[PDB]
DNA sequence: ATAACTCTATATAATGTGCTATATAGAGTTAT
DNA sequence: ATAACTCTATATAGCATACATTATATAGAGTTAT
DNA sequence: ATAACTCTATATAATGTGCTATATAGAGTTAT
DNA sequence: ATAACTCTATATAGCATACATTATATAGAGTTAT
């Protein structure tokens, strides 16, 4: 079915906007890896043979990769074949059995899904107690950022996407922000966010120095060069990669040099403040709805994963036992 | 074989009644639209060719239609085919992928599935405070309808199906409405919707002045002519466009005539009370399970967007 | 596949205790009906042809039978074929479509599932206010019955199955009864039931007159002949059919002669007292667990169908509206 | 072909690890029992003949085995076959129907699936009031185990899998136990079970006197010898028969030696605390949803029989 | 002449069984 | 030269559409008892 | 010699993805 | 003769196992550091 398959991949290329760029990136990434392994192991990479895919999955595990990562591989390989008319590796008894086995084997060696390191009020006040005083342009900007981040629980991409026009001024000069936190359709279109007398002051400065207010198609956050000189733009926002940096560079300021070699959530990442505001909100007995919403989350099983080591969430059994 | 297909479809038309009348209306509406696009481009309408279907869908999207209508067209084309015993247009990559792309391209340019303007307690109470005083038959009917809509959360289509024989009472004197079929259920079990003492009265007055109780099998709701005379029927229902107009009329009453925009949902509509009651209940702190039994829902997902605090500014301001 | 089918039905006959006698009865009943219709309509009854089964289902509906009844037919026909190696009528597009259609059509003409006519406290006191005084042996017995029935919510079959040994004597001479209300395995084995100072007195008499206490392998309830003379037995209980009669004969005493011609729950049936005690228990805000259990019910959707026209159960919306 | 079958099964043995070790133990235990019955009656053990399988099942039932064991045999025989790529013995009327008949015949003669004797709060409190005072290592271990069992509702198999590295604290100073795999779940997500301040102490004392914290990857629980010396290990777990004996020993302590009957559940067992805690929670009025999060259950059915009032005598006595 | 529909069309939003018992009218059975 | 990014590519955590109907939304054109 | 296991066996009870983003170390890019 | 059933057969309301594992229950036989 070479002509069938040819037609299929042309279909795939013609309507490639059917998937997100990130999806294609991961697809490409898995194929390069699978292909490179087939080459090294003398195997045909396309179509993929059950037995070869199985050996690979084990090679992935022996590489000490996580279950969820091995899934992404299988997943990408399955889609490739499903999208080129060939049988999916998953629908093979040897790949179904081995994934199952590897899954069980890994969870039984302590495979732990990780999450972001909480950036809670305790850290906000702390970093605040360390920078509200500096005249450093990148220090005032970075303070605003973690101010917005923490206050609003907005996704990093949403903080970047922001523009000066998107900012209002409420009760006692408080601030508000017309946003958009939904990959649309049956959801919301936007949401509007408000600040506190605290982070409203922090941002004020950013505005004051950045001088960004000058061209309102401008974005609130912009790069700040080594001379401590900002650089507005209405056509370019700060890279997610940078926002992640403000978080990491900040953990370092307080905790210093990368830690316990090995990686993954060693410092605060872009989701830390959301993971942080959540617990705090839960720690003041707020509401899961007030929260779930407060962060735009739609299907709770995640928020809960965040507030799980908290005493509020201990469980009916501990309640009973402490009569 | 073209022979089963002639049969499979003939077999479908034989028991058309297994499907909503509105399912047929859309199937034929779609086939019409499609066959017309095929006739224009010199293409075979059936069986559909994946590439033809894909050009059609892109044509729709170019016509500026909603992602939801475009999907409606595809789903009808998929039912025709599948129930024919053939393979679904969606069964091919050209179609599968193009759809995703149209959605993605549309919803990444804004587009959102809208929802009706909410009709909540405050709205009810205001309309009632004004209409309560009318001795007009239309007014008494409309008010009773608006109360049931909001009280029960029933869909218009379902309220129009209420026959007099369907009402009963709790011992407390509250009206009970038996509900057979619904968008989400068709059983001899059905539901029993309880009205408030206030809404029960509103209904009682409507029955009284209308005479719909003359025949138990008469529909609860009917037309009332310019001379104020009702027009009860056991065979014909008050029309779906009528039930819709009660909602826009009422809204016209309080806020006046609607925009020149030609947009949808500029006033209340058949779904307004369902959406609004849904959240009045959220606000009231009702339990999602309860909010669910209200709107007869069986999952917990529409409930969810119908109502998407200052919790953080409060935590920060100490 | 005549030899295959022959083998299949021999299988069916060999292990026929695989199903309850009632099941076989209904099977036999449906086949007789289906067969008689095929004869009258010149059709082969076995195997059943989609088109013929479909015509039948419609004939069933035009007979004005209920949806649930038509299901029982299809159901029995499906099992026959499934249990003789032939295709099930259900797996045919014409029988799937027509059942669906007939279902919808019937629910849209007012097809109402019925249930038992409640035998609530109000009726107990009433009938009690009318018989506690009679010296009639069948009147004292019948009073005990509705006493047990109502108090315990036991299934009719359970009341019949009772034996004198199965009765104890608690706080202030109250009575108790070791029962069994489960078609076993992962359930209970028995349950023990207690009476009130009321129905404990009522039953006492039964015991006194019936003279049943004389041979404890005896059953509490026994037949009472026209001379008003009881007849004990340790090997024969009162027929469910009789117990149903005590209920019906009783409604008549209060409401007289069968009613509104047409049938189904016109008087109290064997389930009336359970349907009755339930609402009463719910009307005193008892508990669904206290109840569901009180009647042995395991999966709530039914108890609720019983307490649905009650003001307690009105719904969050009426609560809100009455602020 | 006999050729796929040789492969399908070879393929299963290759990745035996996809299944619980206990799944293999039973598969082989069953095949043993079956093959032995086949050898005795001059029958082919594989592939199984429906009629042979049916005689086997009736043989088991004649041996007086439980409906549940008989089903275990059939289910193992069905897995062998199905995972072989062949048809299941259960796939034939002879087998399907005989099973139903054995159940029906058995459960209509009494037979009930038993459940462990309950170990509730009162039982915990009593055992603790007595054992609390022991300075003995065994006693300190057993008490800490019994507390976790009851607190967490975890299965023994799962508690035996707790490694020191797995414990953490709430800020309140309560022990948190991370739970990877369970009878009902195998994910890198797993659960975090919180102990009470009281049970945390009990655990702390056990860790302290045992030295299991010498190696984070050491299992929480281990053997303690006659001389009171523990025996921590990162490779070997305290045995399932040991965990079971803690329960019977404890019970022996309070009520003395068990009947001569040879029946099951005459004393507490690995499941006792799960059953009892389950109902302590019912009594306490806990919410089934909550009772569910307790015992990690995802449906709502076992919860239900673990605890099967005088409501009517109260309504009647006025 | 018109209020108040109804109809028709396209456009778009919203949502989720198989075995056993029970009810009941009828026919049959016994003892009074 | 580097601070301060922006990109790349991979590891992994975190969602969200697709199916198959069934209904609503609403303007326009026709209907009928006044 | 033995307490306190462990093992082995049969017997029996109990229960429930595919696409997109994010994290992060690295390599590349500009302006200071 | 009938009251008082018991059976039959059908209409219909009301449940509850089967799948495929994965675990527990527990006695007996062996193990090892004391």
């Amino acid at each position: 079915t070479s002509d069938e398959v040819r037609k299929n991949l042309m279909d795939m290329f013609r309507d490639r906007q059917a998937f997100s760029e990130h999806t294609w990136k991961m697809l490409l990434s898995v194929c390069r890896s699978w292909a490179a392994w087939c080459k090294l192991n003398n195997r045909k990479w396309f179509p993929a043979e059950p037995e070869d895919v199985r050996d690979y999955l084990l090679y992935l595990q022996a590489r000490g990769l996580a279950v969820k990562t091995i899934q992404q591989h299988l997943g990408q390989l399955n889609m490739l074949h499903r999208r080129s008319g060939l049988p999916r590796p998953s629908d093979s008894n040897a790949v179904s059995l081995v994934m199952r086995r590897i899954r069980k084997e890994n969870v039984d060696a302590g495979e732990r899904a990780k999450q972001a390191l909480a950036f809670e009020r305790t850290d906000f006040d702390q970093v605040r107690s360390l920078m509200e005083n500096s005249d450093r342009c990148q220090d005032i900007r970075n303070l605003a950022f973690l101010g917005i981040a923490y206050n609003t629980l907005l996704r990093a991409a949403e903080i970047a996407r922001i523009r000066v026009k998107d900012i209002s001024r409420t009760d006692g000069g408080r601030m508000l922000i017309h946003i958009g936190r939904t990959k649309t359709l049956v959801s919301t279109a936007g949401v509007e966010k408000a600040l506190s007398l605290g982070v409203t002051k922090l941002v004020e400065r950013w505005i004051s120095v950045s001088g960004v207010a000058d061209d309102p198609n401008n974005y609130l956050f912009c790069r700040v060069r080594k001379n401590g000189v900002a650089a507005p733009s209405a056509t370019s926002q700060l890279s997610l990669s940078a926002l992640h940096g403000i978080f990491g560079a900040t953990h370092r300021l307080i905790y210093g040099a990368k830690d316990d070699s090995g990686q993954r959530y060693l410092a605060w990442s872009g989701h830390s403040a959301r993971v942080g505001a959540a617990r705090d909100m839960a720690r003041a007995g707020v509401s899961i709805p007030e929260i779930m919403q407060a962060g735009g989350w739609t299907n709770v099983n995640i928020v809960m994963n965040y507030i799980r080591n908290l005493d509020s969430e201990t469980g009916a059994m501990v309640r009973l036992l402490e009569d």
